[PDB]
């Protein structure tokens, strides 16, 4: 029957969520998760075993009264936004709402994972970056979310908290509003052109199921006060990766540099370290580039 | 006449501002600063050569109204709060607000001296903290405050903005919520008995007056991008104060160790090093606390 055994996520029915469920799903728990109140029910197949809970974040009370309800033994915070006040508010305080509502419930978490985000290094030029690198969050949605991380060590003491700091990851399902989608969206309708900054700045990317799979084993390892960079330790030039691309569609796009993209003092290469993780929870595959693109192509086209 | 060059001081009116004020007007400045709207106007000869702003922080839109009208060469933010949701939003998006501000001014300020806190250290094992010491903020206030630094720096490009990390300081004015100001008010009146935590934790302290002599040596040279201790580089424990105070005031009060007020985990002794201060902008006067205890119960007892 159902699974007595229950996990709770925050942003459940959002890009990463989705894949979070399944993985959780797999893992053996009883998904429960929030929503925003007021928003239309989600179509998508993979929540039709999920619970879903209508919470605002920044409402304390619905926050403590869905936890309570949804008694989980894990819990994967994936809820954030991005006004500059809203996104502090709702990255720090809507943070500490869930936190205090897990830790007064009767039975607490064996593991509560935070998605934090690995731009709280930002324009960092040691290459490679482990944990021990200097945080220099380079606008307020990355410093909303290291100060989250410093909001939520204030309940280390209630609770076994693992923070997680993912690099940049993609999939199907996320929204164009972000550079790899813009790309296979431009690409899967065989666009003629696409304007882009520089072509020769390399960053780390990942597949959000490699990504989920990797928040899967933080769960079940449980190592409460730690932090870990979330990566694939691979990192690829837009040039790279417009080159993939055209292997796949059979054409190469033409591409215009437009100044609003380009930053005049980006670090050239940028990746991280998950050495840290892999001594904690062993090796995990990490799936092609060029394999998530083409998934991304494929569902595109079918759509 | 009126100074031409001017000062803009948010917090004016409190006890860090009323002796900022008065520094400032020392060394020739105009001094302009806000106080809340709706609060009762001050009655202390101190302000009388200050132009008062009635500005909520929160209120970005009356911030760049006061900024334009101030027109200020030099900035000190003191401004600060302490509800959780309300410390953050106050020490993170006040501070912003007053930034985005200056920022968009004709001329901008030549200084922004930001005060954070030495509580963003929490409660370090290391002895004697320099700026190089690792945050580890251990309330909502001090994460605020972190939070602040970091959110600040996104305005570097468009600001000279300085950061101090004042450890513990005190003076005539501080009000008796305040450790030294229960002392001295105690001794003042001569209190028979008090009740107080553990006596054998040593922590900094510093006199208003040395910390607010910093703060303009720190305006004057406007080291931009830098960050700051400013604290006396003695650590006191509650015992050597209480001797002090005994030799001030002819007797020695009787003391009490509520359970209540002592905290078990607390650090021994925490101190500052102000090296980075005093390599940036010189000597600097340190006044010997039993010097400022002796100031304080005078002034109690003139009352």
């Amino acid at each position: 029957g159902r699974p007595s055994r229950r996990a709770f996520v925050t942003g459940l029915t959002g890009f990463t969520g989705r894949y979070m469920a399944e993985r959780l799903q797999a893992a053996g728990y009883d998904v429960w998760g929030t929503v925003a109140p007021g928003t239309p029910r989600p179509a998508d197949p993979a929540f039709a075993q999920c619970t879903l809970l209508p919470v605002d974040l920044l409402d304390a009370e619905a926050m403590r009264a869905a936890a309570a309800d949804a008694r989980p033994d894990a819990v994967v915070h994936l809820a954030a936004r991005a006004e500059p006040s809203q996104t502090y508010a709702v990255n720090i305080v809507g943070t500490r709402n869930l936190l205090a509502a897990l830790s007064g419930l009767d039975r607490r978490p064996s593991a509560v994972l935070l998605a934090s985000s690995a731009n709280i290094y930002g324009n960092s030029t040691a290459g490679v970056l482990d944990e021990t690198v200097a945080p220099a969050p380079a606008n307020d949605y990355a410093v909303s979310k290291l100060a989250m991380e410093y909001a939520a060590k204030l309940w280390a003491d209630r609770l076994p908290i693992v923070i997680a700091r993912p690099f940049n990851y993609t999939g199907v399902g996320q929204s164009d509003a972000y550079l790899l989608p813009k790309l296979v969206a431009h690409y899967a309708r065989n666009a003629p052109r696409i304007s882009l900054g520089n072509l020769d700045v390399s960053r780390d990317f990942s597949d959000v199921r490699d990504v989920t799979a990797a928040y899967l084993k933080l769960i079940e390892a449980a190592p409460a006060g730690e932090t870990f960079n979330v990566c694939s330790e691979r990192a690829y030039s837009l040039k790279e990766v417009l080159a993939m691309l055209s292997r796949i569609a059979g054409y190469v796009i033409d591409v215009t540099i437009d100044p609003r993209f380009v930053r005049h003092n980006e670090v050239k290469s940028l990746s991280g370290s998950r050495d840290k993780l892999r001594r904690a929870v062993g090796e995990l595959p990490v799936t092609p580039l060029d394999e998530t693109l083409r998934w991304m192509v494929d569902a595109m086209r079918a759509a």
